[PDB]
């Protein structure tokens, strides 16, 4: 299904809005600067139905795998243990929901133009990252 666009290793190419997001997230201002000068890379891959978003920087490494679905308990890149879902839309895009602590933040994936680009609203804060396959 769609999942196979997303196949593959990203690599950041901008980055807009990141700073206001990650202070609604609650992350401490070295972790902020560590993430404004950050630019991860991305491996989306999957196999079986298993798949895996690994991001990949000098600062911090990150990893989540999952099923389409199936709901599974996140370690974030700034240490949050989130209950995440993600699925598919007809879009179709790749949406990523997680709660914790009675909060919310919704991250979306499309491919626009062969790049991925990742959106993440938290409380009406937006941030959109854009990655280029490697
Ligand atoms: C992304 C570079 C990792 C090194 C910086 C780690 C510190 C803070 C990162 C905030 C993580 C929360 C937002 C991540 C969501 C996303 O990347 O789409």
């Amino acid at each position: 299904m769609a999942i196979d666009a997303f196949l593959g290793k990203w690599c950041l190419i901008s980055s807009e809005g990141f700073d206001e997001y990650m202070k609604e997230l609650g992350v401490g201002m070295a972790m902020r600067k560590m993430g404004s000068m950050a630019k991860p890379d991305v491996y989306i891959i999957k196999d079986g139905d298993t798949i895996t978003v690994k991001t990949e920087s000098t600062f911090k490494t990150s990893q989540f795998s999952f099923k389409l679905g199936e709901k599974f308990e996140e370690n974030t890149l700034d240490g949050r243990k989130t209950q995440t879902l993600v699925s598919l839309k007809d879009d179709g895009s790749l949406i990523q929901e997680q709660e914790w602590d009675g909060k919310k933040t919704i991250i979306t994936r499309k491919l626009v133009d062969g790049q991925l680009v990742v959106e993440c609203d938290m409380n009406g804060i937006k941030c959109v990252r854009v990655y280029q396959k490697a």
